[PDB]
């Protein structure tokens, strides 16, 4: 009576949003999903809390572990 581990792959980085209890975490597959260390909550597409918020995107945007010392770049 269990469902599993949802998904199967470790972030390669994270990122607390700004006025959102959301973060930013990123994964090895060039993708990126919302995790609430609030509301333990973890989904795979932006949920509505945070759907009109402008800062959520600039993040998924501009990811953190890419600048800063680019690797293939």
């Amino acid at each position: 009576g269990s469902s599993g581990s949802s998904g199967k792959a470790k972030p390669v980085a994270t990122a607390p949003i700004p006025g959102t209890p959301w973060c930013v975490v990123w994964t090895g597959d060039e993708r990126v999903f919302f995790y609430n260390p609030t509301t333990r909550l973890s989904m795979w597409d932006r949920p509505d809390d945070l759907i009109g918020r402008a800062d959520v995107d600039k993040i998924i945007q501009e990811p953190p572990h890419k600048k800063s010392g680019p690797s293939s770049g």
